[PDB]
């Protein structure tokens, strides 16, 4: 006889993104599928018992034995947590998810979880984000300057960086922070979440490529202790049932976004891209960036340059097996 | 109590072939795992109790409960189970991924597979393959005439109508046969498993891209009556399981690949483009291949179209969301 489990999961997401509160929900159901009701975990979205932004705080103190947020949200207490859910110009999903499996990350984002109480799986992927909304259509990079956009991450540091006033609010907050003029402009994550949300009711100006997430993981967090007292068959449940969450979510947004683009673009949004002025002053500012926090951490610097040679690996054999097919109609 | 289940799974696979081989092992270890020894999987090598070709026909006769295998080896059985592996000029590995979980792969294999008694779950990918290994680079389209090539499936036949003389020769095989002058050419799948058969050694070109192979799954299948044998907890096991071998692998080869390709060019291996005029010609066969199947069987038709407006809309999705950045080198 194993016993009954009973945890809850707090999420940093709304109910209404079925898309990435359906990985914490896809955790939940499977664990509870797999031992026949014996260990069942309650998911919660944001607000409803834990604030969307402090997941891993909650996490830490064991008001919650799990949860399902970003690492990027934690930036504040370890700006190497953003290696962890994607960094300008950075990984690809599919390359993401071979540096977490195989390049030395999910062992690099535990090392930093450990030091807040938790455990770490990846559990999600947006896929490649686009560039967010604009209530005035830009015009060129000074358009930037005194903008209030909502953006996370060392993306929200990099547009901060171009002159951008960076808003910080979970993803259920944008819509009525623009109705209302709190903020002139946000980027959520793509089509289907951003039409869902509102974002082209309240914006019609939309750009591409969101360039400070390429491929960005969602994290299944589980307290340290909590963890321990699992037994073997229940901690194998949950780590599995997280590749399930990884990669049916990746396949799920790229799914719905790609029908997504379909509507948005037939009911009247125009997607532009980003401007070379934009782009190259982001590359600039982004290598500015990762140089002062390297230079302020000798274990930020040395992570910074492991991932540096996998991206640049990776982006060699991407360049051989597939990006040929890619642009070739 | 569940039930002490006891299954043994057929696979298509040499255990030296370990990434995809691992794939099975992934399965049979978590359900393993997570049941506390109550559901326990053999995995078996190609040959052991089943050829590797056969392992459809073993899970149909309930010989094993399970297989591990490339629905691809089963064209002639139904052309439709092409789409279930990889098509040339297909689907990216992620495409692939979207198809089967969303666009409604899993449910068209799925329906052919119950032709056959069996049920299918993506179980692995290789990722893009590579063009193969050439003796003397390629001059040109007509270069490709009268080659002999080891090359299998429907890229042999699209590389045929180029008027390649296809070889057939097993994994094992290729290097000798390189070495003694009996082929000119042999394509694998990528830099990790090509440099174990020595193919770097027989050969200095290696072309790209493996036009003919951009994202091929495995599939895990089951016997019907064995599954719905199990009970509703050793399914969700299995199921999840496969999750993890499919996403498991393509990561494990993303990363075993790019390793394996640093080490090939020290070795003074040369990557070579395919030129346009194989690229185009190639697009073209393979088009009239499909084609003349599709004006062969409504069923296929149906299927081929389906497939190809999923294609044209996820590659219009990934222009905009991926390829900006893949693109610029810096
Ligand atoms: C990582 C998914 C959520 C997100 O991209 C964001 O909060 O902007
Ligand atoms: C998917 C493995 C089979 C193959 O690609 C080959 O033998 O060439
Ligand atoms: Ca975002
Ligand atoms: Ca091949």
């Amino acid at each position: 006889g194993l016993p009954q489990v009973r945890w809850r999961m707090a999420t940093s997401w709304p109910i209404s993104l079925d898309t990435i509160y359906g990985g914490a929900v896809t955790i939940c159901q499977r664990v509870e599928e797999m031992s026949g009701g014996a260990f069942r975990i309650e998911p919660f979205a944001a607000g409803e018992i834990v604030p969307g932004l402090e997941v891993l705080d909650a996490v830490q103190a064991r008001s919650v034995e799990c949860g399902h947020t970003a690492s990027y949200y934690y930036i504040g207490k370890n700006p190497a947590f953003a290696f962890g859910t994607a960094v300008p110009f950075g990984l690809s999903a599919q390359q993401q998810n071979t540096w977490l499996y195989y390049g030395g990350g999910n062992e690099d984002m535990n090392a930093l979880f450990a030091d807040f109480g938790a455990v770490s799986f990846p559990a999600g992927n947006t896929g490649g984000q686009l560039g967010g909304w604009f209530k005035k259509p830009i015009q060129n990079l000074a358009s930037l300057q005194g903008l209030k956009m909502r953006i996370p991450g060392l993306g929200g540091k990099v547009m901060a960086k171009l002159g951008v006033n960076v808003q910080v609010l979970p993803g259920g907050e944008i819509y009525l922070a623009l109705e209302r003029g709190t903020i002139d402009a946000a980027e959520f994550t793509g089509p289907y979440d951003d039409e869902k949300l509102g974002l082209a009711k309240a914006a019609k100006h939309y750009y591409y490529p969101g360039w400070w997430e390429p491929g960005p993981t969602l994290m299944a967090l589980v307290n340290r202790k909590a963890w321990s007292d699992l037994p073997k068959e229940y901690q194998a449940m949950f780590r599995t049932a997280c590749y399930e969450a990884n990669l049916g979510m990746l396949s799920n947004y790229e799914w719905r976004n790609s029908e997504a683009l379909q509507r948005i673009t037939r009911q009247g949004i125009k997607l532009e891209r980003y401007g070379d002025d934009i782009l190259k002053a982001a590359r600039s500012a982004s290598a500015e960036i990762f140089q002062e926090l390297a230079d302020a951490d000798a274990g930020f610097k040395a992570l910074l340059e492991r991932w540096r040679l996998f991206r640049r690996d990776t982006r060699r054999w991407n360049n051989i097996n597939e990006l040929p097919l890619a642009e070739f109609d």
